[PDB]
């Protein structure tokens, strides 16, 4: 749950992302598989990688990163009343793809470092609590449809 203020420091830090969502979307899932190479064996079209070098060169994976961080910039820009979108992405997640909820959280810290890495002094720390509780509030929702299907 957040406040109205707290939206609006998030959609603001979003903003950032949307002037170069496929360099914001590449360095997440990079920040990803390096930090947790185990997430890595989870994409069949990506487990061929090897180097971050090969990560980097690699024009899908900065398409998918594209694929990714549209689908979480339109959660976001509901606020909260995500709950159409959202649906969809939790069960793709539990039932075809197989994500542990741990990796959500994995993707959600590495957010965090993108951001931090991209605009230094430029993500104050009122900036970071807000886009932390958005974050936490979609991976909750994920959990709790996670649990409806008993999915680990
Ligand atoms: C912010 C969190 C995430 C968002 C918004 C997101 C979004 C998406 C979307 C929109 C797709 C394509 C449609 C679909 O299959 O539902 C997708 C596919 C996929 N996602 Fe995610 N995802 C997220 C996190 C993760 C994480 C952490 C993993 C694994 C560590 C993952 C694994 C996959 C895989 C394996 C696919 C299929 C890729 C392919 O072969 O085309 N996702 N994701």
């Amino acid at each position: 749950g957040l406040s109205d203020g707290e939206w609006q420091q998030v959609l603001n830090v979003w903003g950032k992302v949307e002037a170069d969502i496929a360099g914001h979307g590449q360095e997440v899932l990079i920040r990803l598989f390096t930090g947790h190479p185990e997430t890595l064996e989870k994409f069949d079209k990506f487990k061929h990688l090897k180097t971050e070098a090969e990560m980097k060169a690699s024009e899908d994976l900065k398409k998918h990163g594209t694929v990714v961080l549209t689908a979480l910039g339109g959660i976001l820009k509901k606020k909260g009343h995500h709950e159409a979108e959202l649906k969809p992405l939790a069960q793709s997640h539990a039932t075809k793809h197989k994500i542990p909820i741990k990796y959500l959280e994995f993707i959600s810290d590495a957010i965090i470092h993108v951001l931090h890495s991209k605009h230094p002094g430029d993500f104050g720390a009122d900036a970071q609590g807000a886009m932390t509780k958005a974050l936490e509030l979609f991976r909750n929702d994920i959990a709790a449809k996670y649990k409806e299907l008993g999915f680990q």
